[PDB]
DNA sequence: GAAGGATTCT
DNA sequence: TCACGGAATCCTTC
């Protein structure tokens, strides 16, 4: 089985300079300006000059501002980097149609049938990666590898611009030798629990019991790391369609006043469907990020479908719910549908 | 199960 | 109105 992993150069930023390639060069910085009060938001992702300098997806665009307050700072347009996504999602289909959309800037191929012999492999990433370059003028790093987890390894290990093999032997070098926080699904809370126990790379796992594990990080991700350890790993390249759809949007302010909250719950709840289309959930969810962010939540599964307008309703029932279980006041409010009928 | 929380990642 | 966006998914509850 070799599976081929294609994830997308700093995406969100790269599709801006393609748009505009006088910034290239120049640090673009795509951010989710909330309109809270001039530069309240966050990054969302950055252009290599930007990141080099510590600015990355997810810290504060006035923390961002402290360090390049001269690079460019543009409002993420989610459109139009979903369209120049799909047309590169598309052109890789082509090459291995069992392919698997990881995310909107990721994508794994099996092309064990599709070539063997990893040297044949590498080969198809230089094609693959040549051709968005040559369609989409997108640059896209390559990693690839007995399966999905390494792959991806690779893929980490050559970005940006780049392209990875990992064959067996380095792989099984990994698993003694590579850091445990490096393994993807591998978060600090996770990677701080296992420095405690002790483990620091993969094959530490087979020093510990595994009952315990399951004590700190739970079986879930406790036969997870065991089976990659093990060498054992194999999860074939699904390709699960998406199984949850939502939204969730920053008040100008914090509330506890629905009428308050209201146009913003539905804001919400509109985008959802358009998101959903010919989809139709079982189930709706109301979360709520806390003006301290206890990220509460209140939902409900019907038997049968959610037409807009119970979406509706039932919401202002469920922030209802939530207005007054805790007593804290609203920073972010949303909605979540799942459950969809098949 | 269904429900609500926690975790991971851009 | 005064730093923390948005989207999923998992993984563990009663
Ligand atoms: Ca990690
Ligand atoms: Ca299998
Ligand atoms: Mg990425
Ligand atoms: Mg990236
Ligand atoms: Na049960
Ligand atoms: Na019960």
């Amino acid at each position: 089985m070799i599976v081929l992993f294609v994830d997308f150069d700093y995406f969100y930023a790269q599709v801006e300079e393609v748009l505009n390639p006088s910034l290239k060069g120049k640090p673009v910085v795509v951010c989710v300006f909330s309109g809270r009060f001039e530069d309240s938001g966050a990054v969302a992702t950055a252009n290599y000059e930007a990141r080099k300098f510590g600015v990355k997806a997810g810290i504060p665009i006035v923390e961002a501002k402290k360090i390049l307050p001269n690079a460019v700072y543009l409002p993420m347009r989610k459109e139009v980097y979903q369209q120049v996504s799909s047309r590169i999602m598309n052109l890789l289909r082509e090459y291995s149609e069992k392919i698997e959309i990881a995310s909107i800037d990721e994508a794994y191929l099996d092309i064990s049938d599709k070539v063997r012999d990893y040297r044949e492999a590498y080969n198809l990433g230089l094609e693959i990666k040549n051709k968005i370059l040559e369609k989409e003028k997108i640059t896209v790093t390559v990693g690839i590898s007995k399966n999905k987890v390494f792959a991806k390894i690779a893929a980490d290990m050559a970005k940006p611009n780049g392209i990875k093999v990992i064959d067996d032997e380095e792989v099984k070098r990994l698993i003694r030798e590579l850091d445990i926080a490096d393994v993807p699904g591998i978060g600090n809370i996770t990677a701080e629990k296992l420095k405690k126990l002790g483990i620091n790379k993969l094959v530490d796992t087979l020093s510990i019991e595994f009952d315990k594990l399951k004590g700190m990080i739970g079986e879930a991700k406790a036969k997870y790391l065991i089976s990659l350890a093990r060498d054992e790993y194999n999860e074939p390249i699904r390709t699960r369609v998406r199984k949850s759809i939502g939204r969730i949007v920053t008040m100008k302010r914090n509330s506890r006043n629905l009428e308050e909250i209201k146009p913003y719950l539905f804001r919400a709840i509109e985008e959802s469907y358009y998101k959903l289309d010919k989809r139709i959930p079982k189930a709706i969810h109301v979360v709520a990020v806390t003006e301290d962010l206890d990220i509460v939540s209140r939902g409900r599964t019907f038997p049968h479908g959610i037409s807009k307008e119970t979406a509706y309703s039932e919401s202002v029932k469920l922030l209802q719910k939530i207005l007054e279980e805790d007593e804290r006041k609203i920073r972010r409010i949303g909605v979540r549908f799942s459950k969809f009928i098949e």
